[PDB]
């Protein structure tokens, strides 16, 4: 229905706004663009599904997310990729891990405050009907 297409349009507006707020935070610059395959050729041998905030913006506009749950699976993948690629005790690895945890925690805290639980349940029930 037109009403259901208005629901998904409001979801995309919400997700673009959350993503922009994460992408401008200086702590998260390391998560804004793909890891460059020239500078780091080893990356794509270890990390089998790369993800970053520019790719998330492109996915919103391709209508890849019908629920906030499917958006948060890609925020969780950004964070888990950084934890698995940089697991060591040295300061460089510990700094990215702390930033990855802060990107995940910050996204979940904006959603807990600003997403209405009945708006998410509506998106889930339209998705489950298709
Ligand atoms: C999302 O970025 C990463 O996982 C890279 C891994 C990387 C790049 C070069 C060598 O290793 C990283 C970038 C900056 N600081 C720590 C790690």
């Amino acid at each position: 229905s037109m009403q259901e297409e208005d629901t998904f349009r409001e979801l995309r507006i919400f997700l673009r706004n959350v993503t922009h707020r994460l992408a401008i935070d200086k702590r998260f610059r390391v998560f804004t663009k793909p890891v460059d395959p020239d500078e780091v050729p080893d990356y794509r041998t270890v990390i089998k599904e790369p993800m970053d905030l520019s790719s998330v913006i492109s996915k919103i506009d391709l209508h890849k997310y019908l629920t906030v749950k499917d958006y948060l699976r890609d925020i969780d993948l950004i964070c888990s990729n950084a934890l698995e690629y940089n697991p060591d005790r040295d300061p460089g690895d510990r700094l990215i891990r702390h930033r990855a945890c802060a990107l995940r925690d910050t996204a979940y805290a904006i959603i807990k405050e600003e997403l209405d639980e009945d708006f998410e349940q509506l998106c889930e029930e339209i998705q489950e009907s298709r």
